[PDB]
């Protein structure tokens, strides 16, 4: 059982599946560190971020749990293959790597803030986060190298 797996029972349906704390991914099928990784991501910020702008808006008004709404949304539409992680993220995400399709290059431990390094180093070559929180708001997460 990999790094922050678990197993839990599904509300709904009542069958099992795995959900992993560190990266806030949940899934049906069983799962399964490098120097480096190469993420791409999509931010969502909010009212309480460090710093409430982006280039979509100047005063970012939403509220946290208005930006997780959107967080959800978002990866709902990622998981069902309507829309694409990059696609959404050039339009969407609260930070100028946007322009690069969220691509954000790669990073060591100890450059990023840590619930983003810890998230993306219990990451698999392809896999996707759920909702990942640090000061500047909510971030999804794709580890891409």
């Amino acid at each position: 059982l990999p790094p922050g797996w678990e197993k839990a029972m599904s509300r709904s349906s009542g069958r099992v599946y795995y959900f992993n704390h560190i990266t806030n991914a949940s899934q049906w099928e069983r799962p399964s560190e490098p120097a480096r990784v190469r993420c791409s991501h999509l931010l969502v910020k909010h009212s309480q971020s460090r710093r409430p702008s982006s280039w979509r808006q100047e005063k970012i008004t939403r509220t946290k749990e208005e930006a997780l709404e959107l967080i959800n949304g978002y990866i709902q539409k990622i998981k069902s293959g309507e829309e694409d992680f990059e696609s959404l993220a050039s339009q969407f995400s609260d930070c100028s790597s946007a322009k690069a399709r969220g691509d954000l290059g790669a990073f060591s431990r100890g450059q990023m803030q840590k619930p983003f390094e810890d998230a993306s180093f219990a990451l698999r070559t392809g896999e996707m986060s759920g909702p990942v929180f640090t000061d500047s708001g909510i971030h999804i997460i794709l580890r891409t190298e």
